[PDB]
């Protein structure tokens, strides 16, 4: 017998520069420094990911106003094409609904966009609406999102750090260091040696116990990944992440079989929905699944993905997605540690992931975050008023 | 921002005489009239389920008092042995916890009782405590439980009725009638003819379109179930329910292959946890899963079970458990209709399912329940003060 | 030693009203008349597909100008969000390339968009660029596209007709009639009877031999599709098409097993790339695969999809996509007949499919098309100058 | 719009002495120096492949004259028996056809010869005719064949060299050296040691990084191949090629499982058609497929084979067939390097592969071939007028 507000209006905005699009940069950043990609077989696209257009979309901001004056928002990747989808297509299912109608809303967004959806941009868009809906609901109930997700199961988050400097991540208190791979199969035996040299160097600097992992960003083939993982076992690599293109379900299962015993094969960043993850889990593709909350369907969908993994006794370590991941992973038994992305250009200082777009964003202190930092309603952040919002589309 | 109360005490009561134990009944009920069981191979044990001791436990009542004065409660089947387990084992994980610590508490309960749990009585007990925690959280929040489970996805529930008179159920506006099987394999060819005559009689009464189903209460073998299912094709039987003992996963998968095409094989009321239902789904055992919320692991666990069935594109139609089902199934895309047990002795009028235990319990009117009937906090019921609770155990 | 031109400029335009978006209508059309969809479980979205936003995108026109003054174009579904992708992302891979660089271009478009692509809108966009590239190449060589695809293997195309009136399609010379399904699972036994009545009526009108098929537009579940196909065998239904959501690979394989012997199960309209079709073929999902040229990756990708099917000895009967399908299917041994979509509102006269957008569009005469009608360079059509082109984005 | 010439005549010639028959050689060649074969279990047949009759056929030359005066040609292995087949069987499908009728003609050739084809000599003949049709179409169009096959995907080919001197191949700038096996299972433990000493010697000469490969010409059994592969691990053998007879699909799949992890198993030079290569890929027989364009079904069929390997994410590295490979592999994303046979007797200098048959034949310079070297129409070669063609058959 609480008075549940209805949704008055949904708006989509475009923002540009850093934030929820991680690869929307323009400087001397590690995240654009010769990262191996599927495009790296072309020499002219090898140095920079921005050169093939990793930064083309920008940030989608979804804002949902309720009848009580509460506003939820989320940031994700999608920019102007995603804003068109929110305003012209998706908003019709939201406006006039109760803020508790979350299951209904997701299903309607998914079913209505199926003919041009399933994976990719359209699912990113759905996810951003979903996140904004969970933020709004938390704001309405005056509760952090983790309290709406069955409550935290640990009083502290522990992080590994993703970036070019695991050695410095160690000095900053993190439990591990995930490095990007810099050389793909088209650089032959020399690029392989270089990959292994980088790992050797970092291992020498950190000692035998600190976790090291490679992120390969879809860039290898089965034989190269097999040979890299075999080479890597000398330096105690914990896992090889996203070795293959996301459509290569058969390849991942082969790789996992051919991996050194005790080394993990992980994927799932570019996978969407319960049915994408069912395929990974059932085919044996995967030791850990690593969906992006903002790209896999949102919190609502990730909840079902996570329970799928629960039945499979698999780990779920989501893509670092600032508060959108922290509130989720706090509540999951199958998520014992979390990813933090190093968004400083030299990966040499801890910096908020969604700067400058977000305010109230907590960050790991000495590689940890107390649950008591996640005490504010919704996802506990506000949109920075200094950020320049464009609304390219309207509806009625 | 909202201040979250802690759990002050947990109490375990025993009630006897109807309610949550469906089979805790007096004389002259359909539910004890010659129902086919695994025990019917003994003629001494064939007429009455009470004679082999279907009614030995009765009702466990779990009460949880929060620090703000709020009290959540749930009823399930388990009685005095379950009450030992709540008071002496389980209450240690609850007392002093925040009322939102739901995922944690479940995990602690399951993992601490593993050495003597996994299935059966201990899971019933965990489910009861879990249901009481959801009741409490709903009461704290001043929201019905469906609003905590992602919102309703439909305006209205629609019911089939379970009992010996689907012809009367049709007049009362139900969509379907499920009838208990009365003869098992040991009664031979005459039993088979009697089973099918019973179905023929009801089909003649109801017309061609009305759904008819058989519930076999684990009582068959593969070949009898196959032949029963084949004979029932002529009268358009919609599904065969719980044909086989719940450990016979291999059998269920064979029966579903052997089934007349278009006819469903259903099970799972005597199955528990995500891993039990993973076996069922992955082995292709059934078209519909039918867990009892009060026997399978509670709302917390059913949530994961339901997500697993989402991924498998299977239906979940929970074994009717009054308000504990109703609030759940309202929210699930994969539960499009619901079970209503006909708890009247002659099955000739709608009676509240968990009568006389629960005050304020909604019933189907004309086979339907508007979602506005479930607008009261928690599961929307109060314990009948005219019921006399025994407390067999305390704890420090 | 021909002088091969390079690509000067790519442009993306938006058009609205009919054409390459088939469901972009606004009248009394059969194609929006109570078609069963995944959204049909909601009564308010049941009557009209436009009500959930099937028409939200519009038509993408991709125009590619070469250095010799030749211009290729294609029309597909995608509208303004697709136009953004063409102009801002994709055009960089095309401008400065030789017009023969088709394999290189496709791979670069696919690999660069993988992080937000794989299926759906992004693949539609790629397909439209690809089609425009093949049109351009044909214009340059002064040859129809079928001559660039290994040449036609038949001198005539034979069509079935998709629409609400197979009886009239028969009088117009077509070999078959594919009808849309009007009632889904949520309309229960009554909607089933109605579906079967429609098929009964049409069968009575056409005689025993004329092909009848159902298109279900992703709208059923396994049991409903199983029961519909079993019901349908009395009236000699040739195939059931797109019964299930496109992610339900496991469901399709089950359905195909449970189909009446000799009845075909088909899908693939909402499937993309070689790897999507590999999954369908290998899992046994499918008797015929039915990709849309404008949605599966374009001609370049469909060529590999088709050769996959060749190895599988499976039929490929693409979605009717006017000239974009006719030039392709002419050359394929595994494509012995073709789809024609009935774009007249009452499906009562043969009408060009991409009217008003295209000029020079051939249409079946008496259910057939001579290969001699496909004698003009490229896909042999021109953009109607009366159509109102908007260019919402530019680049440099 | 461009007027398409018809096929006027087809002629079949026989040449002897090098060229397209690799094994049609005189004395003192490495390619006949004690090469391990299935016949080496007979000591009488161990020293020389010519002694069991590797050289019995020689070169089939197929010439096709179009009505505009253009003449296409191809060389493959088959000689006088193949020439019977071209003239008496196959020419009926070609004469009077448009030169673009390539898919049709292939299909007619395959389907008319099925009763005595499927594999082997008849497929060689079909491949020769097919290659000549592509030559003709290129000459008609005034385009090289790579521009008809979707365009080059790379600026440059890179080669490994096949012959008894990979040490000399390294100095000549090749990326790799593949060496023939000289001892098979019947030569026992000493043969095995000799095989590995040979590899050790080359590894010492070339350094650690240069690719080394063994080509076993069908000569092993499973256990010998497993033990050979295991011994070769120490010297970093990149792949084992054609270890087993081509009918032993089950064997290849076992060997690849038994292989040292990271080492590739390759086959397919003596395999033909899409269905042969489907068996190979689906059974997990090999990491690289290696068809000969002149033995597998021609360019038309290789195109489908290549697409099947695309879907399987496998590499296609065709068995070097001079310009017929080079034009093909230029276009394929899945052929990143290419084979060059060292046709010099002592393998000490680059000699044109199909010398003395083909005038204008390009060679690798420094292990590489710029795409600008293949700028001449068709396959860019002319028949050497100093070669003396026999015409054993005519036809009406
Ligand atoms: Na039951
Ligand atoms: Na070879």
């Amino acid at each position: 017998s609480l008075s549940i507000p209805t949704i008055k209006q949904v708006r989509a905005f475009v923002l540009r520069g850093g934030g929820a699009d991680y690869h929307d940069q323009g400087d001397g950043h590690w995240i654009d420094d010769h990262i191996s990609t599927p495009m790296g077989k072309y020499p002219e696209y090898r140095q920079s990911r921005r050169s093939f257009g990793i930064n083309v979309l920008g940030t989608l901001v979804v804002e949902i106003e309720a009848s009580d004056g509460n506003v939820g928002f989320a940031v994700t990747t999608g920019g102007e094409p995603a804003a068109y989808i929110v305003e012209k297509h998706l908003a019709r299912f939201l406006e006039g609904a109760r803020v508790t109608d979350i299951e209904r809303i997701w299903d309607q967004m998914y079913n209505s966009t199926l003919y041009y959806g399933r994976k990719g941009l359209v699912i990113n868009t759905i996810s951003g609406v979903d996140l904004a809906l969970w933020d709004l609901l938390g704001k309405v109930r005056r509760e952090p999102v983790h309290q709406l997700l069955g409550g935290a199961v640990r009083d502290e988050l522990q992080f590994y750090a993703t970036g070019a400097r695991p050695d410095l991540a160690q000095k900053m208190g993190f439990i591990g260091g995930k490095m990007p791979l810099h050389h793909g199969p088209s650089e032959g035996e020399e690029g392989l040696k270089k990959n292994l040299e980088e790992l050797a160097t970092m291992r020498e600097r950190v000692g035998p116990d600190f976790w090291l992992m490679f992120d390969c960003w879809m860039s290898l083939d089965l034989n190269y990944a097999t040979r890299l993982a075999r080479g890597a076992r000398e330096y105690g690599l914990k896992w090889i992440e996203e070795a293959l293109p996301p459509d290569d379900y058969w390849g991942y299962a082969e790789l996992r079989r051919n991996a050194p015993t005790g080394m993990m094969v992980t994927t799932g960043e570019h996978e969407a929905t319960r049915w994408g993850f069912r395929m990974l889990l059932e085919m044996g593709c995967c030791d850990i699944i690593q969906p992006d909350v903002g790209w896999c369907g949102g919190v609502t969908e990730l909840l079902k993905i996570s329970a799928l993994a629960d039945a499979h006794n698999a780990l779920v370590v989501p893509h670092g997605s600032s508060v959108y991941s922290y509130h989720f992973v706090a509540t999951r038994q199958n998520s014992p540690f979390a990813e933090f992305l190093m968004m400083a250009p030299k990966a040499d200082q801890v910096v908020p992931m969604f700067h400058p777009q977000l305010l109230g964003e907590p960050v790991p202190e000495n590689g940890r975050m107390r649950l008591s930092r996640l005490d504010q309603p919704g996802f506990g952040v506000t949109l920075n008023p200094e950020c320049q919002l464009h609304r390219p589309y309207t509806h009625e």
